[PDB]
């Protein structure tokens, strides 16, 4: 998980989404389940370059994971829709948190 979250995290600095991204399904498809920084990896670098349609994309693996109640990523996804201006969809997840900080 660590090599995966390394190198996801290095494109996402580059602004490599694509490749991130892939590099996620990857890690999805073979059973290696991406963590909270996994998540905070890619959606920080969406919010940083307004890659909305990945964004929404991760928001999506979020919910089939169990990360439906890790503060940390849920602030992430807030802090990524907020940035590319939806600030509708950035509520709705602020509301819908069990707890927040």
């Amino acid at each position: 998980v660590v090599t995966y979250n390394t190198l996801i995290d290095g494109l996402c600095k580059a602004g490599k989404l694509d490749e991130a991204l892939k590099l996620f399904e990857e890690m999805v498809e073979k059973g290696i389940k991406p963590d909270e920084f996994t998540f905070s990896s890619v959606l920080k670098a969406c919010a940083r370059l307004g890659a909305l349609e990945l964004g929404k994309q991760i928001h999506g693996y979020v919910i089939k994971s169990g990360f439906e109640s890790n503060v940390v990523v849920y602030n992430a996804l807030i802090d990524m829709y907020s940035k590319c201006g939806l600030l509708e969809e950035a509520r709705k997840v602020f509301d819908e948190m069990p707890e927040k900080d």
